[PDB]
């Protein structure tokens, strides 16, 4: 019983962080095999950040300026690549730690856990998601850049997103492994703004499915929706239309605890006209997005 | 910008977490040094030290990853087995055992059959209780704080009461709280709210620019104390109030006048307003952990 925002165990991935350093500019990179992956603002000044030519500024650079130390380490980087915004250092050592692992490009509504670190340090490990906008709701400060999120699934990381920057609303935009941005993002110093964030529906429906699994029933009622009715509903309290394959995806949930998902969109239609009346749903007074329904089955069952 | 319930990085503790059977019964253990940590249930009205006797080393099956780990002997420590096995882990982070107070938080690494399969933060409840995501599978899983390289082990996982809160010892086998090891109707007592992780938390409101719920107002510590008692709420002692100094000196906000937006927010509620993404006042952050993350200090 109990359930917890909880992050995948952090270790396959803190012995990838190294600090990267090219000229004044330090933030975080990710070690793998014999290549360090960053992102490649690393090479820019904040002036650069206006208006760079990353193709300009990197073709100016030779490896020695780029400094790699993995601990007390110092690597030697033997070439230099740019994919997309992700910076690809080639390094004489592969590292030994070197996990098994993939690169995944996610979808808004899927969550992943945040290794933040600073000076290749790390310092915490948290849950969040990608969220409908394409920004995450991270825990980010200066120095943060190259900190990592990732999933793990059996013994393999899947490398989801690297961080890139802070938008003035204090949401975070970063790129998957290959650097391309989540979103409409671009990592430039210009007026950038996060679009107006959803509920992420399909995650809510999930969570709610997983309090009926742990004894929480107040919430449901006699009622049943339509699609298109639960959707016109969603709209109006800025929550993610639902999809007939996110009705396919909450399947397994809706059969261990025999409420049809149609059954359980009526009991949200219903939450968000009432809101909670001084009541909670798994210790929350708010309805909980950043839970996918994968991340329910994991928790609740195995 | 953002705040979290962050955790440690997980990944000294990853590498000494095993898996222990005996009998019937599998859960995970703690292996530092030539020594596996795990609760003494494991050999399950128990006389624990008449049905240890019974056991020989041979019959703790003891799991490193795929490597068999030799068990070459075994005693108890209050409610912890202590399993003495022939090889030391070389994995063995720096370490020490610490018993915790209410109110100070930890991470947890929740494990099955010796595999690690998640991490997330949490406080030790005033009433001892740890408000955890167990399943059957996970005694034996560790609480634990970083300091520096030191890996602080503050918790063992050993039950859960039948308000789905959990109930552990500290690594030296002490329960926290009135708890026993045995099948007994035990229940976790009223808890009541940490009313200096509270205040923490607005604090790290304040720093990540939420200021809704500033007033111009002050308070005495009992005038505070007398509402905080009635709404269910620690004491705030002195110490709670230097503890604070820091983020006071930061935000400008003097800690009776954060007590003063406290005091009003319980007396008023939030109003469809909410503070950090919460509609509910977050106690499971100390003031240490709100001063770590916004600074960024690193392990
Ligand atoms: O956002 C950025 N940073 C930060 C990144 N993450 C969390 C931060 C928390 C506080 C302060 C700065 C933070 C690091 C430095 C690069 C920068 C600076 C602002 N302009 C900008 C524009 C585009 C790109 Cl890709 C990067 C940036
Ligand atoms: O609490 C216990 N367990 C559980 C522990 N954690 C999360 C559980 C989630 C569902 C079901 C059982 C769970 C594991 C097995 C031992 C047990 C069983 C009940 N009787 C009991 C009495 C004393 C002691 Cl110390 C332990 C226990
Ligand atoms: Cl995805």
């Amino acid at each position: 019983s109990g359930f917890r925002k909880m992050a995948f165990p952090s270790g396959k991935v803190e012995g990838c962080m190294v600090q990267v350093t090219c000229g004044t500019t330090t933030l975080n990179g990710l070690w793998l095999d014999d290549v360090v992956y960053c992102p490649r603002h690393v090479i820019c000044t904040s002036e650069d950040m206006l208006n760079p030519n990353y193709e300009d500024l990197l073709i100016r650079k030779s490896n020695h300026n780029f400094l790699v130390q993995a601990g007390n380490v110092q690597l030697r980087v033997i070439g230099h690549s740019m994919q997309n915004c992700v910076l690809k250092l080639k390094v004489d050592t592969a590292n030994p730690k070197t996990p098994k692992y993939k690169f995944v490009r996610i979808q808004p509504g899927q969550t992943f856990s945040v290794l933040a670190c600073y000076n290749g340090s790390p310092s915490g490990v948290y849950q969040c998601a990608m969220r409908p906008n394409f920004t995450i709701k991270g825990s980010f400060l200066n120095g943060s850049c190259g900190s990592v999120g990732f999933n793990i699934d059996y013994d393999c990381v899947s490398f989801c997103y690297m961080h890139h920057m802070e938008l003035p609303t204090g949401v975070h935009a970063g790129t998957d492994l290959e650097g391309n941005f989540y979103g409409p993002f671009v990592d430039r110093q210009t007026a950038q703004a996060a679009g107006t964030d959803t509920t992420i529906t399909v995650n809510v429906l999930a969570w709610l499915y997983a309090a009926v699994i742990n004894g929480d029933r107040w919430f449901l009622n006699r009622f049943t929706t339509t699609l298109n009715d639960f959707n016109l509903v969603a709209m109006k309290y800025n929550y993610e239309p639902l999809t007939q394959d996110h009705v396919d995806i909450l399947g397994p949930l809706s059969a261990q605890t025999g409420i049809a998902v149609l059954d359980m969109c009526a009991s949200l239609k219903e939450l968000l006209q009432n809101g909670m009346n001084g009541r909670t749903i798994l210790g929350s007074a708010l309805l909980e997005d950043e839970f996918t329904p994968f991340d329910v089955v994991r928790q609740c069952s195995g």
